[PDB]
């Protein structure tokens, strides 16, 4: 799992 960003 890979998030980026708000």
């Amino acid at each position: 799992a890979v998030a980026a960003g708000a």
